[PDB]
C-alpha cells in the first residue's frame, strides 16, 4: 500500500451484487467538482463514505503547507471524524451515511465488517510506514521506497521494465513525501542518470531497473 | 439519549460477555515480563492481539535509534506484520489469535468490529498527531540537525 493507492479491495462489486440492494438505499449520493473540498477537519457531521467514482485526496494542512496522507479511489472507504482535509482531485461521486446508520449496516452484511477491518489494518500499516520514512529516511530514500512499493502494487511489466502510471505530477509526489517539487525533480533525474528509470510523461515513469532501486532503498 | 449497548463497551467487557464466550476461546493467552520483546517487524506469524493487562510500547527501530509510537493499555488491539516492535513495559498479559481466525470472528460477529474500530481509531488519531508534528516543523528541521 502507498499514499497513491490504498487497497486492491472491491467494495463496489459488493454494493451492487446479489444480496446488496437495500443497503444502497441507506446511502445518500453527493457529487463534487474537481478541487472541491468534500470535508474539513471540523465537520460537525460524522459520516462514513465511499468513493463511487473519481478520486479524492486526504491531507493534513497547516498554514500554507500540506501533506498528502492518501488518495482514495472508487471502492475505497473513509470517515469524516478526522483532522484531515478531503478534496476532489477530479469530478467525484461519493455514497455516504451517518455513522449510526453505518453501524447498523455492518451487522446486516458481515462483508462490510470484514472490509472495514482490512482497510483499517492497511491504513495502520501505511501510517507506520509514513512515520518511519519521516523519522529515519531522507527524501531520496522515501522516494525510492515509494517507487518500489508503487511498482509492487500497480506496476505493469513491459519489455523495457515496469511501467508505473502514477497519475501524479512532481508536485503531487512532493506533497506525499514532505518535500518540495524541486527536490523531487532533482531526485528523479538522479535516478535517471543511474539507469533506474526514465519519465514517459509528467504522470508516468519507466522503471528500467527495479533491483538497483530495491538495492538503493537498502 | 440512547441506552448503553455492547457496541459501546470496551473489547474485554464484550469478549467476557456471555454471547462472545465461543469467541474468547479463539484467543490464546500469553504473559510477558517487564521489558520483554513480544514482537518484531520480523515475526512471521500474522496475528491480532489485545492487551488484557499491563502495557506495551510500540516503536520503530533503525540502527542504534528508536522512535516510540504509542503505549497500548488494557483493551487496545494491534497486530504483527507492521514496521513496529512491541515491548512490555511491565508484566503484561495479551490475548492473541491468527489473522484467519480474527477474520472468521469478524464475519461471525460483525458488531465486534464496531468495538474494534472505536479502539483502533484512538491509535490512528495518535499516529496522525505524530505525522502532523513531523511534517509541519519550521526552521527547527536544520537546527535540531545540530542537536543530533
Ligand atoms: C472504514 C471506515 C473508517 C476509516 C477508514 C476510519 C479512519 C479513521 C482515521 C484515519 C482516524 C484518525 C483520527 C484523526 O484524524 O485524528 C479515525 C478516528 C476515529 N474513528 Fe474512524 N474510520 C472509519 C470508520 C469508523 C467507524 C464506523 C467508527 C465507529 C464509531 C469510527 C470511530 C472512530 C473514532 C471513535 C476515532 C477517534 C476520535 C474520537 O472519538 O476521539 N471510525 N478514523
Amino acid at each position: 500500500a502507498t499514499q497513491m493507492r490504498l487497497t486492491d479491495t472491491n467494495l463496489l462489486e459488493v454494493l451492487n451484487s446479489e444480496e446488496y440492494s437495500g443497503v444502497l438505499k441507506e446511502f445518500r449520493e453527493q457529487r463534487y467538482s474537481k478541487k472541491a473540498i468534500l470535508y474539513t477537519p471540523n465537520t460537525e457531521r460524522n459520516l462514513v463514505f465511499l468513493v463511487k467514482s473519481g478520486r479524492v485526496r486526504v491531507y493534513l494542512a497547516y498554514e500554507d503547507k500540506e501533506f498528502t496522507l492518501a488518495i482514495l479511489e472508487a471502492g475505497d472507504i473513509f470517515c469524516t471524524h478526522t483532522r484531515a482535509f478531503i478534496q476532489a482531485m477530479e469530478d467525484t461521486t461519493i455514497l455516504y451515511t451517518d455513522i449510526r446508520n453505518f453501524q447498523n449496516i455492518v451487522v446486516e452484511f458481515p462483508a462490510f465488517s470484514l472490509n472495514m477491518v482490512k482497510v483499517l489494518g492497511d491504513l495502520l500499516k501505511l501510517l507506520l510506514t509514513i512515520i518511519n520514512g519521516l523519522v529515519f529516511k531522507d527524501a531520496r530514500l522515501r522516494l525510492a521506497e515509494f517507487l518500489v512499493q508503487a511498482a509492487m502494487d500497480t506496476g505493469l511489466k513491459v519489455p523495457q521494465g515496469i511501467k508505473l502510471e502514477l497519475g501524479l505530477n512532481t508536485e503531487e509526489i512532493a506533497l506525499m513525501l514532505g518535500t518540495t517539487r524541486q527536490t523531487v525533480s532533482v531526485l528523479l533525474n538522479d535516478f535517471k542518470k543511474m539507469g533506474i528509470l526514465e519519465r514517459v510523461n509528467q504522470r508516468t515513469l519507466l522503471l528500467k531497473d527495479l533491483q538497483k532501486l530495491k538495492e538503493f532503498s537498502s
